[PDB]
């Protein structure tokens, strides 16, 4: 009977990864979503100067990975094998890779920063996503069932759909072309307790 | 169970797992790949890249992935499951350093052309003068020699042998850091890890 505290901004962005992970899970949390006017007091005291942070049982632990892992882990999202939470862990990082190459982006792209929209879109965006999805779907294909990894849904799974489905929205047609990746991100988030979330949850831009 | 590390003849992202490997004494197969048999191998490859580790026939790829797997086979992983998450939390914390040089490296190294001296000073130096001080403050709050629990861990391993790479290509890298530096030489004091430094192939990076 363990207490959860997650610390992060009002955006979903990195700290929705968590929470999605706790309500799939039923876990109770505090959902702590921090005021812009509260960050500055608070930067100097966190582990790395960043969000998100997780509170357990007053012990912290920074950095989102770790976070999804750890909660992954503790509510048997992670895996059935050791070689089955690596894989989660391996596909993962993929997306982490893929994400790299975005989100360095992402502010022209939802037009907060100056620069030219369709230079990035041509020259960063639709190479990386060409490159990535095909590694993504193919990995996919691995299984046979709707999950990168084993016939249950995982803690990859939550993060990496909940993203995709976001990005979506930055990109026409990110995902034209990957049917198999779109249907299983319609799977994953029509899971009850996902489905239900996302109706409830704070509307963000991103 | 057999142990086959796939990687190329550097250290790199394949450095991590080696040295995993010997700290814990078990037994594998270094498969260093020549660039003449990239071709063929990479789109047989899970994403296209190395390192790949294989074991009883089963591919793991993702060098990290890689890490942590090994870690926790040979007990290297941490002692609790907090433990666990904070060793992936400082690793984490390393790998975004390491995102700020990695992509600067060719340059610094004299691969790829550009002014060596403009990415010093716009890009290395601040992401040092970033970094090392929160490594240094996670390494602080340990009251261990390590950055995590009593006893060195996959992460401590990864870390140490990266930092000790860069102090090459970036002047003074460690200049303002004692207890960074008397932190790798201690990780890298361990027999088995001192033997694997000097027994290695000599390569630059
Ligand atoms: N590698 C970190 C990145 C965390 C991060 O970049 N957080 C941003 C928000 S997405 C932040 O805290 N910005 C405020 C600041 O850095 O001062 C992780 O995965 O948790
Ligand atoms: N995110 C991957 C990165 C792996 C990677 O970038 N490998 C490079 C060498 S360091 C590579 O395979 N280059 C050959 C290629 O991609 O075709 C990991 O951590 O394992």
């Amino acid at each position: 009977m363990p207490q959860y505290k997650l610390t992060y901004f009002d955006i979903r962005g990195l700290g929705e990864g968590a929470r999605l992970i706790f309500h799939q899970a039923g876990v109770k949390f505090e959902d702590n979503r921090l005021k812009r006017e509260d960050w500055p007091a608070l930067k100097p005291k966190t582990p790395f100067g960043q969000l998100p942070l997780l509170e357990v049982d007053g012990e912290v632990l920074a950095q989102s990975a770790a976070i999804y892992r750890y909660l992954g882990r503790q509510f048997g999202l992670a895996g059935k094998t050791p070689m089955e939470e690596a894989q989660v862990d391996s596909i993962f990082d993929q997306f982490k890779d893929f994400m790299a190459e975005l989100r360095p982006c992402f502010r022209v792209l939802a037009g907060f920063e100056e620069g030219d929209k369709e230079k990035v879109l041509k020259e960063v965006a639709v190479p990386a996503r060409d490159k990535h999805l095909p590694l993504l779907e193919k990995f996919l294909a691995k299984s046979g069932s709707e999950y990168m990894v084993g016939k249950s849904v995982t803690w990859a799974d939550l993060v990496i759909t909940d993203s995709l489905a976001s990005w979506e929205s930055l990109i026409p047609d990110f995902l034209s072309g990957h049917l198999q990746l779109k249907k299983y991100i319609e799977h994953v988030r029509e899971l009850p307790n996902i489905k239900k979330w996302i109706a409830e949850r704070p509307k963000t831009p991103y």
